[PDB]
């Protein structure tokens, strides 16, 4: 499904992402917008054989297992198909593990490119949270 901006902000908040590891809610909403355009079913193939899955475009080489990626490490221990669900729970749980990995939100290229620095709070203004 395609989440509406405020609808997603409320779901990610309910799931403890506001200020998780030092990143305010807007950072996460901003990452979702440029990563998948709020679509839980987005997928994208990479030159190395991996695919990025879901609302947060979590990569199959290190994080989830899709059974077709050479060098798969499955560090969130989850099938990549669980990440395309309408329930963002599995994507959120795995993102909490990715961000804890000593680099933070730099794991998401769209985030470092389009969100890091800007007024990320704009992503949450006008919503009831």
């Amino acid at each position: 499904k395609v989440f509406g901006r405020c609808e997603l902000a409320a779901a990610m908040k309910r799931h403890g992402l506001d200020n998780y590891r030092g990143y305010s809610l807007g950072n996460w909403v901003c990452a979702a917008k440029f990563e998948s355009n709020f679509n839980t079913q987005a997928t994208n193939r990479n030159t190395d054989g991996s695919t990025d899955y879901g609302i947060l475009q979590i990569n199959s080489r290190w994080w989830c297992n899709d059974g077709r990626t050479p060098g798969s490490r499955n560090l969130c221990n989850i099938p990549c198909s669980a990440l395309l669900s309408s329930d963002i729970t599995a994507s959120v749980n795995c993102a909490k593990k990715i961000v804890s990995d000593g680099n933070g939100m730099n794991a998401w290229v769209a985030w470092r490119n389009r969100c890091k620095g800007t007024d990320v709070q704009a992503w949450i203004r006008g919503c009831r949270l």
